[PDB]
């Protein structure tokens, strides 16, 4: 995952 969406 890009790991930018938010990181929950």
């Amino acid at each position: 995952i890009n790991m930018n969406y938010i990181g929950g």
